[PDB]
């Protein structure tokens, strides 16, 4: 009964109330496509698993007295304020803030959790210090044995953990961000401090980081299993072991991995679904994204389901945590036509023609091959 | 100076020899696309890493006294001779045999190790008794700590060990393997007993089977780490983590994964790089696989620079360990023209662009889209 601007100030009126205990609201996909460049805070998706109490809200948060540790597998362990950040160097990166579970309901049979369309997606712009820069500044040495970075969400107001494994290579790009998009990082979005893995789904973009710590092995709480991850032969050269849909599956440390890397993937942005549209040359726009390791190659589309697809020019051609924007322009006679968009990266991954193959009880990382059904006048 | 048929007799004397101590033997690329089917043992190439003394022909070797040891995490650890083989249900699978090094030498710089261009490929079929069959007969349970299959070589003649761990997912298709193509395992092939692993890089195939083990982590002989590894993000959905060309990598267990699942491909085997083919219409041929986990979706070929793919005709369409054939006929005009082709599976995996993204420096699992040159009268 609520609407998203009564369970977070300053929210889109319009916004999807997926949850309100906690915290689950999706952008409407024709207003997502309305902001091709960036996602801005007033329609930008939320994902809470843990809301904290009073930062339900786009307004920023004070850092005041806001205390973050950082241990384990360091030489040093220390505790810094988040005041401090504000004299040290800053950076800022464009990235895709994706849920793990956006695409849910496309997968069939329906799947346990948020039944997220495409709208649990946003690009974005955070600024803060690298995590690498503040070890650099403290004076303080990564143990050998570091294999993860393992991060804590603050648990004022009496909240629940929030506790999220990544891999240590993700130090390289580790941003503790007090800005998104210019402005003060929302509380709802986790200000007054989030730690942010660019290219790495949302579920590992902690909110209101209180601990950061250097971790031997994945931490063992509920949230990292066996939760977020989907099936796989671990440290195998497959994207996921494909299971049968509708069939439960027995997750352990060492059948199953992690959602980490945000999965190859195309939307289509115009024509939207059901759509009437002119003339013989039809432009169909959309976005495209991967996990910021390598560029794209291509972009493809195909109207004749597959037989031929045809490469779309691209905003830019350099690798990008954010997303990038595509066109092709197709000659179409009038009737009924299927535009299908596939995205092609440096490492030779793309996308299932199927999605449903990766189907996951708790419906995770969907990224399969968009299809849109529109008329040409 | 000894051609191949000196070293290995048996073998048709056009194999290039790349080594003489171990045994390294490559088919040359006219003669394999003269095999769209099944390639023989007159022509298949060899890699020894370590050469058992006696073994270098193509003429099958008794199984008499030939005693294989199973332990490690099973309740029952036993000792069984081939023999006993004879007597159980017996299963075949065609598959892709392909050596780790396979396109070596298309890497720049040159990396290390034996100079394959394509022929350190075939596709045979193997007969024997799946080891879930023998370790079912002897009444035998996996214990649940068991993640590795751990094979051991015959040490035989005072051979060097030879000791590779595949994941414990492989037991589902594992293969002991007694008869290549129909007839008794070639000795050179690993007579008289192979375990094989369908989908998995030829290093993994333990020919001259001793130990079968069944361990908690992956063996730490050479052979296992820091050789047959590339570059990687462990448990992360990326093929392997790119490095800059000509640049030494310090391998351990957690930076980088083994050579275990066969990497999609797709091979031209018609037209030949610079033959002149006549009329408008090209019928271009090849072969395309991945590790068989699941079925290709599309091979696809381009003439002009990968702005358009197209669909070719697949021979089959359900999964296999094997290769499948493809055409694609273009319309072409008279004079110099390209084709490139690339393969697409069900989870979305496909070939880098450009495979040179993917060096490292053992020069592993290249898997570039291959591009070939000719004209068109
Ligand atoms: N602290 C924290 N953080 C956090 C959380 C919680 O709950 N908490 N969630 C997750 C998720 S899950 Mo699924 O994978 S997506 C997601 C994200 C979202 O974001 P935004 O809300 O800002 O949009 O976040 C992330 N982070
Ligand atoms: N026992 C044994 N096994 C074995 C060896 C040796 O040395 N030893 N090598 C490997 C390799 S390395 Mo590279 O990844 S390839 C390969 C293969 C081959 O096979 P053939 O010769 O039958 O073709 O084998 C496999 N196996």
């Amino acid at each position: 009964a609520p609407t998203a601007d009564q369970l977070v100030k300053g929210k889109n009126p319009k916004l999807l109330v997926l949850s309100q205990r906690p915290i689950v609201l999706e952008t409407p996909y024709d207003l997502l496509v309305s902001q091709p460049e960036r996602t801005p805070k007033e329609i930008l998706y939320i994902r809470n698993n843990v809301d904290l109490p009073g930062y339900n809200t786009v307004e920023g948060a004070s850092l005041d007295g806001w205390k973050v540790e950082v241990g384990g597998l360091v030489d040093k362990p220390f505790t810094f304020e988040a005041k401090e950040l504000l004299e040290l160097p800053q950076h800022e990166v464009t990235m895709v803030l994706q849920c793990s579970g956006n695409g849910r309901s496309l997968f069939q049979p329906r799947t346990s959790g948020n039944p997220w369309k495409r709208g649990g997606v946003g690009n974005v712009t955070f600024r803060g210090v690298r995590l690498k820069d503040l070890l650099e500044a403290k004076g303080v040495k990564l143990g050998e044995k570091a294999l993860y970075i393992t991060a804590h969400a603050s648990r004022q107001g009496n909240a629940p953990e929030f506790v999220r494994s990544v891999p240590i290579h993700a130090l390289g790009h580790a941003l503790l961000a007090l800005s998104m998009n210019g402005e003060p990082l929302p509380a709802v979005h986790g200000g007054p401090i989030r730690l942010v893995f660019p290219g790495y789904f949302g579920v590992n973009n902690v909110k209101w980081v209180q601990k950061i710590e250097f971790t031997e092995a994945e931490n063992t709480t509920a949230e990292q299993m066996p939760r977020y991850r989907v099936p796989a032969i671990p440290n195998a050269n497959i994207p996921f072991l494909p299971q049968e849909p509708g069939k439960t599956y027995p997750y352990s440390f060492t059948n199953s991995r992690p959602n980490w890397l945000v999965a190859i993937n195309s939307f289509i942005f115009a024509p939207l679904e059901g759509q009437t549209v002119e003339g013989p040359y039809v432009r169909v726009e959309g976005v495209a994204f991967n996990d910021g390791i390598v560029p794209l190659v291509s972009v493809e589309v195909s109207a004749n389901g597959g037989r031929t697809w045809q490469q779309a020019r691209l905003e830019r051609q350099e690798k990008s945590f954010g997303w990038v924007r595509w066109q092709a322009t197709l000659y179409l006679r009038p009737g009924e036509h299927e535009v299908m968009a596939r995205a092609w990266d440096a490492v030779g991954r793309s996308q299932p023609l199927d999605g449903n193959i990766a189907w996951n009880e708790r419906g995770y990382e969907y990224n399969g091959v968009m299809r849109v059904k529109f008329t040409v006048a």
